[PDB]
């Protein structure tokens, strides 16, 4: 699987995962004036305001 | 603007992009015996190995 790694709204880059890993992931949370957005390979676990998008496919974290 | 959304040779859906976008695009690529499609907002630029269709009007990007 690869996923997306780049920040906020950025020009898209990749990342190859460990073998068996099955999802790629979007965070997105607010910071002052903006929202921050984290890319990558997995699906960790959010709490306390945080959300987060998991999809299945190569490249599919937009 | 609107754009699709959709992967693959998937029936077409469609997205709405942030206000100021002006682009939607199509972008192919190489993976192993088959090739993967993606469709979205905006218009990252052509790099190497990639195949970018881009495009200024609603749902242009099929
Ligand atoms: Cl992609
Ligand atoms: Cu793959
Ligand atoms: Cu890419
Ligand atoms: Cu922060
Ligand atoms: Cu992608
Ligand atoms: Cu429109
Ligand atoms: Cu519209
Ligand atoms: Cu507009
Ligand atoms: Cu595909
Ligand atoms: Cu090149
Ligand atoms: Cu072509
Ligand atoms: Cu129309
Ligand atoms: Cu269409
Ligand atoms: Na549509
Ligand atoms: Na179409």
């Amino acid at each position: 699987l690869e996923c997306h790694n780049q920040q906020s709204s950025q020009t898209p880059t990749t990342t190859g995962c460990s073998g068996g890993e099955t999802n790629c992931y979007k965070k997105r949370w607010r910071d002052h004036r903006g929202y921050r957005t984290e890319r990558g390979c997995g699906c960790p676990s959010v709490k306390n305001g945080i959300e987060i998008n998991c999809c299945t496919t190569d490249r599919c974290n937009n």
